[PDB]
Formats: C-alpha cells, structure tokens, sequence
C-alpha cells in the first residue's frame, strides 16, 4: 500500500478475453465494443441498458482457425460504430479475421439493413493499432487491408494511400483520428526514413487528408491527392533535447479559451531510459505545419535540404481543390513523392506538461476536464492520465510570468495519483462525465467508475487545500470541502479557501489551526 486505492463507485466486469473498446460516449451513456457483443452502458451505476450480440459463423471461425490463429482471435470483436445521417447505425467487427460491416435500424431495434465486406474499413484483430473517424457521412479508416498485417492504409470511398510505399506509411500504429475544418487528421507512430542510415527509429506523426478529395487523373483516381504528414515534437528542450518519440494516446479536441488543443501521451523508445510524457498541441500549429517546406526525397546522399520553393506545383499540394481530378500528374506525383513536411509540430509551452522518467510504469491513457474555474477565478484544464500499472494521475499546469527571471517557468501541480485498477491490469482508455462527476477507467475486460473530483470524499481542511484541485475549496462557515462546479453557493464564496500557486505544505498553512 505505497499508493492509496481510489474509492471505486461502480464496476462493469467481463472476462479478460473480451478486449473492451469504447466506440461512442456522452455524459450519460457509453458504447463498449467487445468480443461478439457491443454494450450500451449507463454511466450513473455502470449498469447495462441495451445489448447487441453478433457472433462469427462456425464456417468463419473454422477458416479463421485454419488460417493459423488461436481461439481468442477467432471471434467477432466489434470495433467501428457510427450514427449515419439517415438515422441508421453502422457496425463493423473483426469477425474472426473476416471483417464485415452492417447497417441497422422500452424498445430495442435490430434489423440488418446491409452486410458487406470491411476490407480496409475495419481491422482483422482486436489489437488496438487502428482507428477511424466518421466525417460528413463517410468513414475515414486507418488500418490494414491484408490478413497478415503487412498492408497499412488510410481509406475512404475507394481512395487509399499508396500500397507498399514506405514514404507515406512505414509500419504505422494508429492512435486516433480527428475531424477538423474540412480535414481529417490522423495520429500514429511509424518507422523513420528521414534518419540518415534509415535506422529503426520510431517517430510520431500527424497526417491529414482533404474530405473533398476525389482522387487524381487516370491511374491516380484511387489514391489521395492531399495526403501530408508532419512529425510531432514532444521533447524536453536543451543543448541535448530529450525526446518522447512514441505517441500512445490522444484526447479529443479541447477548447481552452480561444485555443483548440489536443493532449497526447508519449513514451520513450526501448534504448532511452523508460520515460513517459504528456504534451499538448495547438490545432492551429498542426495545420500551420502543412504550409511549410516539403522534406525532399531521401536521396542517396541523405543530406538534402527541403524542396526548393520554386519546385512546388502550381497550386500548393495539400490545398483542398474543388475537383482534384483536374490536378496534373506532375502535381499528384509530387505530393506522393514528398508527403513529409520539413518542420515538426511544436508542443504548447515548448516542453511536456508532465514527464515520468525512470519509473516502473508508463502512461497509456489521457482525458481532460477543460476550463475548470478556480476559486480565484482563473480557468485550468484538469488533465487525467492512466498507466499500464492501473494508476490515475490528476494534474494542472501553472505558468509563471517573471517569478525570478524573464524566462517563464511552467510547473506541474499534481493533484493526486491513486491506484484504480488491480496492480497488474493496464488502463486502455479514460472517459469523463462531468455532469455525474465520474471518471470511467477502461481496461481490457472491465469498466471502473471512480469520482472525477474527490471534494466530497475529503473531510479534513488540510486535505482540501493540499489536494490543490482547482474545483475543491474549503468553506470556513461549514467544515466541508465543497465542489465549486456542482455545489450551490447562494451565500457566496468569500469564506472559502484555496491555494493552487503554492507548496502543498504552504497551502495547508492557510488552513486554520
Ligand atoms: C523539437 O523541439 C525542440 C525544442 O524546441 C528543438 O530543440 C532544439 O534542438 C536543437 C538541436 O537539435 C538545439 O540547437 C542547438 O542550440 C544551441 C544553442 O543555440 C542558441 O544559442 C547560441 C549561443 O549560445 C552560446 O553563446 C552565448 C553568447 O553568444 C553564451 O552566452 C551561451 O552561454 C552559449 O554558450 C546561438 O549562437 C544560437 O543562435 C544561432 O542559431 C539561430 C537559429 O539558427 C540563429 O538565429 C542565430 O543567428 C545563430 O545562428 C542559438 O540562439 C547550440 O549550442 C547548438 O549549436 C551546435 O549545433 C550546431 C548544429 O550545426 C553547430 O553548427 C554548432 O556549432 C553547435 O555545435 C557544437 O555544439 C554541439 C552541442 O553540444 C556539440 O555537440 C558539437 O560537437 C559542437 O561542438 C563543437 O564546438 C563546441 C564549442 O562551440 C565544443 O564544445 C565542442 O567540443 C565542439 O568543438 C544548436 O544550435 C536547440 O537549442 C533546441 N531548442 C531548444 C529551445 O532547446 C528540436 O530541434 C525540435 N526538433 C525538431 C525535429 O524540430
Ligand atoms: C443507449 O441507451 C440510451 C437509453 O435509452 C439511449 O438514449 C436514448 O436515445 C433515444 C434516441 O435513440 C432517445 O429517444 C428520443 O427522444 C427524443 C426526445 O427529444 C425523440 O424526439 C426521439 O424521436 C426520434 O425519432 C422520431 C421518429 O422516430 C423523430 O420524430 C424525432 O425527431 C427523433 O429523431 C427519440 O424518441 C431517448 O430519450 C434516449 N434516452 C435517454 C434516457 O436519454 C441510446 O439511444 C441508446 N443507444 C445508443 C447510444 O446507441
Ligand atoms: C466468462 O468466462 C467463464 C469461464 O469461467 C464462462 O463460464 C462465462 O460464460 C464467460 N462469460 C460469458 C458472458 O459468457
Ligand atoms: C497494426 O497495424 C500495423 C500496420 O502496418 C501492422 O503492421 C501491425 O501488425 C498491426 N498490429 C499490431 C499489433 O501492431
């Protein structure tokens, strides 16, 4: 008991073989894609509401086992859900390495409207290496097209990345896909070509495609004409920067004031000492990287600089043209030859928001409660991160202006680090329901509900101030640590105490004797 165990509110337990995956969630209900089943689960008590079962035919499982896969692989793990603009429901599952998609239509309705192949639209294995995004009525999938797992692609409406071309994709493991401003952004880690000796170094990338892409002319009609990617830069600055090059998870786009943010979790490679980090990226900075120079093709010398400014095609590559079929073969071949941008995307504040180095666990999940108003009146993003150990870490960031020198100092206020899952089980995903004050930890075979904020669970004044949660404040009128977002303060907060910009011992000093 070196770390305290968190107060588990509710639990939804399945077998370890289930390999749960969250498909859709809001503040009240969440969908869980599992082995042969997808679950509609209410968030107040983690109680099941609606169940849809879908099993592989014995013909499908037999051929799957004949294909050389084990029993746990020869099932139907549901991995793709989308609410179509017709009110229909789209469901796709692995189906024992024979992926298929279906359309569906108090009261539970389960009528199979359609059933068709899902090659390139759905993964073959429950492995969490692939992602998707349903944007403007189409499915933008990033997965493998083959049974062996050696043909990665990004696909949508018969438009795919170049097959067996390592310049666009080099053994990628996808971690997420976000729609934004007429683009679809993909986040993944892959092998690096830009290194001089082509060494097996993993780099983290953000890639984008135009949604209005209609392909190129002639043989380019089945390939993207707007595929670009840039490296993500999550590193500790210095004379010798310390990089976290393997992205592991991302959060949805967070709205923090006038800025749109994406929080991501990075780990170090196997050689550098084991390390984890949380970096945030500005969406305006991500989109700006695709306005820069193009990294030239890895020529034999490999010391080549970015492409000459006069060598880029007449319209800029990656710019969403109305009809991309009118583009020339020279312009389409160019963006196929130079899909990698020269400059990398810088992280917000130019450094990780949290680092974890030389520890017996790595960060795995991420979730954000944005713009929590502190007692003082400032707004902070409360960031949640999970580990392969089963722990959850709350923290906020405070940036100091001229505290000692003109250089700004960014500090990390760790709110709590508690054990949530059994000490062995890793944390796959994190879902936040602010209205129910619930953080839902997701493992392979369980959902666990723990309080999003422990204001109502602490009774001591010293603990209410030492917690340094921007949402918990201590009322002196009534000895009760109150939640500023949920609890009602009709008599005002003038008698409240909170200290976020101090030491955890300096905060408890403000608390009365
Ligand atoms: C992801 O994001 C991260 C975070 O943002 C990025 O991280 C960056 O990483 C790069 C490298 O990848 C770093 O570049 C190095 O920067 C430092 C510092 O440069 C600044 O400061 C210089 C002056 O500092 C010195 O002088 C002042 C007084 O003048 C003194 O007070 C101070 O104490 C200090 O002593 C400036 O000169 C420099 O400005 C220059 O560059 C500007 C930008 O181009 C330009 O605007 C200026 O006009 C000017 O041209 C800047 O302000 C540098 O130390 C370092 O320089 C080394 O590397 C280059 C590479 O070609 C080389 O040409 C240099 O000669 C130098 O190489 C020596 O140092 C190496 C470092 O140890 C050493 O390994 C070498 O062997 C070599 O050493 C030889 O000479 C030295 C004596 O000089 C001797 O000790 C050796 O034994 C040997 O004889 C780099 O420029 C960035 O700092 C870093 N950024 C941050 C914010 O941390 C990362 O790039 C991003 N990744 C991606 C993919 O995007
Ligand atoms: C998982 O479980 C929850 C719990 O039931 C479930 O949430 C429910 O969603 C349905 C919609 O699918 C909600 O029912 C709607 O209520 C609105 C009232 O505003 C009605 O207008 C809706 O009618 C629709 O269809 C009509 C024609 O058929 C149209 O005229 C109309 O415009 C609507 O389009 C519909 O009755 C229901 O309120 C919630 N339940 C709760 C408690 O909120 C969820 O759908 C389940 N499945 C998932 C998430 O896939
Ligand atoms: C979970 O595994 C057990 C094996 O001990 C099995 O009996 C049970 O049926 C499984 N769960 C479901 C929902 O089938
Ligand atoms: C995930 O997809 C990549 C894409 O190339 C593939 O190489 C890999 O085998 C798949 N599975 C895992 C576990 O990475």
């Amino acid at each position: 008991l070196q770390t305290k165990q968190d107060k588990v509110l509710a639990h939804f337990i399945g077998n370890s073989t289930d390999y749960f995956k969250i498909l859709d969630h809001n503040d009240e209900f969440v969908l869980v894609g599992a082995k042969d089943v997808i679950y509609n689960v209410s968030l107040n008590g983690l109680k099941e509401i609606a169940r849809l079962e879908w099993h592989s035919t014995d013909a499908d499982r037999e051929l799957c086992a004949l294909k050389g896969k084990h029993e746990w692989d020869c099932h139907n793990y549901l991995r793709v859900y989308a609410l179509r603009p017709n009110g229909e429901v789209l469901l796709c599952g692995t189906n024992s390495y024979k992926p298929r998609c279906r359309h569906y239509t108090h009261a539970m309705r389960y009528e199979v409207s359609r059933d068709v192949e899902a090659q390139g639209l759905c993964p073959y294995s429950p492995a969490h290496n692939s992602t998707y995004a349903f944007a403007d009525g189409h499915l933008y999938s990033a997965t493998v097209a083959d049974f062996s797992g050696g043909d990665p692609l990004i696909y949508r409406e018969n438009l795919r990345t170049e097959q067996y071309d390592l310049k666009q994709l080099n053994q990628p493991d996808f971690v997420g896909a976000i729609e934004r401003n007429g683009y679809v952004l993909f986040f993944f880690r892959e092998l690096s070509m830009e290194v001089m000796n082509f060494g097996k170094a993993v780099y983290s990338r953000v890639a984008r495609v135009c949604k209005n892409d209609r392909g190129g002319p002639y043989s380019h009609g089945k390939s993207w004409t707007s595929f670009l990617k840039a490296r993500l830069n999550c590193s500790v600055p210095g004379e010798f920067p310390f990089y976290f090059d393997e992205i592991q998870a991302i959060s949805p786009i967070v709205e923090s004031g006038s800025k749109s943010l994406i929080y991501a979790v990075f780990t170090t490679s196997v050689n550098a000492i084991p390390g984890s980090a949380v970096c945030a990226f500005n969406v305006d900075d991500i989109l700006a990287a695709f306005d820069g120079e193009f990294k030239s093709q890895k020529d034999s010398q490999s010391h080549w600089l970015p492409v000459e400014r006069e060598q880029v095609p007449k319209p800029r590559p990656g710019q969403c043209v109305e009809d991309s079929r009118t583009l020339t073969s020279i312009a389409v071949n160019f963006i196929k030859n130079h899909p990698l941008m020269e400059e990398a995307v810088p992280a917000v504040h130019g450094r990780p928001l949290l680092t974890k180095v030389n520890l017996h666990h790595r960060l795995t999940a991420i979730a954000v409660h944005p713009q929590v108003k502190s007692l003082s009146g400032a707004y902070y993003d409360v960031i949640y991160s999970g580990t392969d150990d089963g722990k959850v870490t709350k923290f906020i960031n405070i940036l100091s202006t001229h505290p000692n020198s003109t250089v700004d100092r960014l500090k990390t206020v760790v709110i709590s680090e508690m054990q949530v899952l059994p000490l062995g089980t890793p944390i796959r995903e994190l879902v936040i329901s602010t209205s129910k004050n619930s953080l839902v930890v997701v493992s392979d075979g369980s959902l666990v509900s723990v309080p999003l904020h422990h204001c109502s669970h602490i009774v001591d004044c010293l603990g209410c101030l030492s917690l340094q949660d921007p949402i918990c404040a201590w009322d002196l009128q009534t000895h009760e640590c109150k939640n500023l977002a949920t609890s009602q303060h009709k008599f005002g907060t003038k008698t409240y105490l909170q200290s976020l910009n101090s030491t955890k011992k300096a905060a408890a000093l403000l608390c009365p004797h």
